[PDB]
């Protein structure tokens, strides 16, 4: 059982992805990173419950067609028969969005604990790439920190997160700090204080 | 099919993962290495398919299934499922390539600038884990709470230790009328529990 390995389509289309077999049905399968592969077509093209109507499935050769491409059917499709190597399907022209920046403070319990971190929580964003620069009152910081690798989400939708680490005694040395999110050359900048 | 999130050997140990349901139906399991489709490596609790090695053995005692894997090699390290009738969420299986390390974990309350927006988002902060695979479950007061819950999938940070951040969506509302709210992340079978109140 040999499969494309990748293909792709814009919202509304129609795609369709390729595939002993002769005489047996094939099955598919449906995998999103991260979780187990879920059933979507059965012999040759009845499909599951909760499946969408949009499947549909058909039979020395197999095929998936999926009608009115959405986001979230971005995933890898297995052929199987009594599996074949995979189908990566790319769902193009979805539409740009600008982050949504949250920063937050240390806590009382933190400093308390004589530490101190500020996380620059960075979500719903669209395309997954962004860039983090912080900011000591108004100058560079150029020590301490981290950025994730924007992961996608529920909502289709990329969301990472920078966090800073400091002593208690550079966060109050300091009037405010800054976090900055560069995302398709347009900058979200957040600020914070004792 | 209930199924451990993650599990973890040297090599050349015997590792073994669970799978619990399921009393009138046999269980398969499956192989997936990285980039690679799911390969049967186990069918009818316990019949190895033909290229299977014989270290792989299943079983099954009761309303529960097992897989056990002697010998392990590093060519082992992949996710693993189980599949009844009437597919288990998978166990992550690492093979480690360095010393284990516990999560630290960090909570904070809602930002003062955000509140001023009607939006209330708790963050709950984990770094210097590895593996590189946790579970989080946020409770309010003593209750569970799912509703708003989005983890990122973790990622190596520059101390060659993972990292990622679970956050909770909430209304002031939602934030000012229970006593505390709880984050717990599950690490190699433990659990740490962090807490904030308003």
């Amino acid at each position: 059982l040999t499969q494309p390995p990748s293909t792709s389509g814009t919202p509304g289309q129609r795609v369709t992805i390729s595939c002993n077999i002769e005489t047996n049905t094939v099955n598919w399968y449906q995998q999103l990173p991260g979780t187990a592969p879920k059933l979507v077509m059965h012999t040759n093209n009845q499909r599951p419950s909760g499946v969408p109507d949009r499947f549909s499935g058909s039979r020395t050769s197999a095929s998936l067609a999926i009608g009115g491409l959405q986001s979230e059917d971005e995933a890898d499709y297995f052929c199987a028969a009594w599996f074949g190597g995979g189908t990566k399907l790319t769902v193009l022209g979805q539409p740009k969005a600008a982050p949504s920046v949250t920063l937050f403070p240390p806590s009382s319990e933190e400093l308390q604990a004589n530490k101190a971190t500020l996380v620059c929580l960075i979500s719903d964003f669209y395309p997954g790439a962004v860039t983090v620069a912080w900011k000591a009152d108004s100058s560079p910081v150029k020590a301490g920190v981290e950025t994730t690798t924007p992961s996608k989400q529920s909502n289709n939708k990329y969301a990472a997160s920078s966090y800073l680490s400091l002593t208690p005694e550079q966060w109050k040395s300091h009037k405010s700090y800054s976090c900055q999110v560069t995302h398709e050359g347009s900058t979200v900048e957040k600020t914070v204080a004792p």
